[PDB]
């Protein structure tokens, strides 16, 4: 036998619940990178390279 | 017998509530990198990278 | 019997619960990073790295 | 027998409540690094790095 | 019989509760790094580093 | 002026959020009363009576 | 002026969380009374009663 | 002026967060009266009478 | 001025968290009456009465 | 000026956190009562009365 892999679980999310109340919001940018409200993500790479809220104002070369 | 996994859990995320009251929020930016509110988030990777919430303001070369 | 793996759990995260109640709130940022409410996250890395809530001002060269 | 792994937990978080009431908050910036408010977060690594909550104003070179 | 690991518990953190009140906060910052509010997080790492709230002003070389 | 009422809020539920996982319940009864998973419920009453979650064996007369 | 009432909150409930994790649970009941798992309730009376989790076994007369 | 009534709050409950992680539960009862698990509740009462989590065995008359 | 009431709090209950973990509870009863687990509850009441945990075995007449 | 009544507290219960780990619990009754586990409550009461955590094994008339 070569069992090697079952009942397994790699990048997973399940059991979530959120709630937002807000008046007012005023995201606001010049020149740059907002990254908002992320919620509930979940991802698996081999090989390669992973990323979930990234943010990058810029990249001058 | 060659059992080498079994019910494995690797990055994993799964019981998670929240609640979030506000009235104003002002999220401002100029050249620079936000990152806000981020919440019930996993990932696996081989070989690779991992990041989950990265903020850069910039990367001049 | 090689029973290398089983009912392992590498990078979990699994019973969580946040509440905020805010009246006002001022984010702000000129040419700089700002990360901010990060919650309920978890990941696995092979040969590689890791990172979550990672700010950088600027990295010039 | 060669039971090499079993029942193991490496990086994890699971039992977590947080409240926060706040009527202001002025997080500001210029050129700097901020992370703020980071809960309930974990990982593992193999032959790589680990980081969760850094901050760097910047790397000039 | 070669029972090498059972068990374990490596880099963990699992029941926490915490309550705050703030009526105003002024984090504030210019070209330096800040880290505020790190709560509940864990972590494993094989042949590598570990941080979890490390601030560094800049690396000037 | 007689601005007997305003902005009033009497009875009021309006933040919530809940998370429940299970693997088996067996709620099992035998001539009883059960009440069981009651969560976010409001209400008013004038001149006469309430009850949000009332279990009565029985009322023997 | 008689600004008798005004901004007033009269039995409110607003922000809350919560996260259940069991493997099993076996409420179990005869000729009885069983309230289990209540969350978030608000209510006002005039001249009247109240009552949220109210149990009784029985009442013969 | 006859400001009698402002700003008021009169029971209230507002930030709130529990966590609960069991295996097993056997709530078992024989005749008799069970309340268990009561989180974030509020009233008002004009005039009558209150209660919250209220248990009886019975009452024979 | 008869500023009689203003920014008044009566039975208030708001900051407040609870982590529990078990690995079994028997909760058992027998013609009685249990109250268990309650948390975060606030009430008023004019002219009558108020109870919030109350347990009576019974009450025989 | 009558400023009778201003930026009062009465009953009010509101920075708290606990932490509660156990492997057993064996709460266990037979024709009595049991109050268990309180925590967070408050409230006021005009003309009336009040209880907050009050057992009473039975009341025979």
């Amino acid at each position: 036998v070569l069992y090697v892999g079952s009942k397994t679980k790699e990048g997973v999310v399940h059991g979530v619940a959120t709630v937002a109340e807000k008046t007012k919001e005023q995201v606001t940018n010049v020149g740059g990178a907002v990254v908002t409200g992320v919620t509930a993500v979940a991802q698996k790479t081999v090989e390669g390279a992973g990323s979930i809220a990234a943010a990058t104002g810029f990249v001058k070369k």
